[PDB]
């Protein structure tokens, strides 16, 4: 289990345009197009996105190359991140993953809006941390990914997606 089967797992994988959980345009494997209601835009997103006419839709291995440059743009991001950076320096490579979920998920700067969260978990209060992870609207809006991720930062094992 690394980072890429945990998204994977977590976004799933459309070879289509289609609306996220929040309503936005998106294909792949979680790539946001756009937060634009406009299909137009979307696909016009997507073909500059891609490098070619997609017509909406794309190929397995156009999804992929796309996943592989947004892992590294979050793990890019958190690095520069002068929030960010502290926090996942001190964690163990299992939490890292959990942490780099998040921000692939919305962004650095949702993720950096976590002040208390970060401040627990980079003092390894990990059962405190996990509950004020879940007060939140992402753990409303989305509880059984939220739940996952909480888990992992709260064990450092990969136990929530054993059996996915
Ligand atoms: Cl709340
Ligand atoms: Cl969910
Ligand atoms: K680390």
């Amino acid at each position: 289990m690394n980072i890429f089967e945990m998204l994977r797992i977590d976004e799933g994988l459309r070879l289509k345009i289609y609306k996220d959980t929040e309503g936005y345009y998106t294909i792949g494997i979680g790539h946001l197009l756009t937060k634009s209601p406009s299909l137009n835009a979307a696909k016009s997103e997507l073909d500059k996105a891609i490098g070619r006419n997609c017509n909406g839709v794309i190929t397995k291995d156009e999804a992929e190359k796309l996943f592989n440059q947004d892992v590294d743009a979050a793990v890019r991001g958190i690095l520069r991140n002068a929030k960010l950076k502290p926090v996942y320096d001190s964690l163990d490579a299992v939490r890292d993953c959990a942490l780099i979920n998040m921000v692939f998920q919305m962004g650095e700067t949702g993720v950096a809006g976590f002040t208390n969260s970060l401040r627990m978990l980079q003092q390894k209060r990990w059962d405190e941390a996990a509950v004020n992870l879940a007060k939140s609207r992402w753990y409303n809006q989305t509880p059984n990914r939220a739940k996952r991720v909480i888990t992992t930062f709260r064990t450092g094992t990969w136990d929530a997606y054993k059996n996915l």
